[PDB]
């Protein structure tokens, strides 16, 4: 698809067998998922923005279906305020920006 | 242009003629640049982001350049440790998603 972004670039993603809405966001390196059960061992984490550091847990080589579009990628969880697919999965699907 | 997401989408914005470094985020609702003395009157303003809420000064109508193209309209200053171009300029530079 093409996106515009009049509003926020929501999808919905499979992961896990469960659906989720997260935003496509090209300013973010990782994808940082609300906290959620997956299986597998996780490592402890810290990732910073705006407001400052949290800690997540990072789940590696974790199947993710975007809009249609596999991935299978490094995915945090944490307390994000919202789920994110970051830049680490968007090349994975082809995605790119274009004006 | 067309922009590869396998390192930061960072591009080259002008404010008050100046040139700046700025990352093209489609995560972003508004636009928030670093520390920089900008004139005019302002509107304090708190917005959040991964780790909590920062302060910022929201201005509006400032013309800003991005990648030789011209946008108008509000920017948000504050201690972020990056300039973020949102999609409240994105949209006027005709940028989109595609994959
Ligand atoms: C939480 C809501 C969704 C993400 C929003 N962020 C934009 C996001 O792209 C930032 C943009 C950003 C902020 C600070 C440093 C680096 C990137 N990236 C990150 O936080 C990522 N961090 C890195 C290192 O990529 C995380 C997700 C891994 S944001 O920066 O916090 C933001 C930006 C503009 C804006 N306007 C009104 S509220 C608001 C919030």
């Amino acid at each position: 698809p093409q996106i515009t972004l009049w509003k926020r670039p929501l999808v919905t993603i499979r992961i896990g067998g469960q659906l989720k809405e997260a935003l496509l966001d090209t300013g973010a390196d990782d994808t940082v998922l609300e906290e959620m059960n997956l299986p597998g061992k996780w490592k402890p984490k810290m990732i910073g923005g705006i407001g400052g550091f949290i800690k997540v847990r990072q789940y590696d080589q974790i199947p993710i279906e975007i809009c249609g579009h596999k991935a299978i990628g490094t995915v945090l969880v944490g307390p994000t305020p919202v789920n994110i697919i970051g830049r680490n999965l968007l090349t994975q699907i082809g995605c790119t920006l274009n004006f």
